[PDB]
């Protein structure tokens, strides 16, 4: 079957395999782990809550604030 199924798995131990419900977030990558998607999620908190952002990047996920 063409089907994979929901688990994704890899070759290489310790490589990258993004997954969209996944890694659809730049906070999201998975890397190879055991022949599995080692996915994990960044999150970062806020300093103003409407700082001007004195932080952040065109492609990045974390951002820190404060103008």
């Amino acid at each position: 079957w063409l089907i994979t199924g929901t688990e994704a798995s890899c070759e290489n131990e310790g490589e990258v395999l993004h997954i969209p419900n996944i890694t659809d977030n730049p906070c999201i990558s998975c890397v190879c782990l055991n022949q599995k998607a080692e996915c994990k999620q960044e999150k970062c908190a806020p300093l103003a809550e409407d700082c001007a952002l004195v932080v952040k990047q065109t492609g990045a996920c974390c951002e820190k604030c404060k103008g």
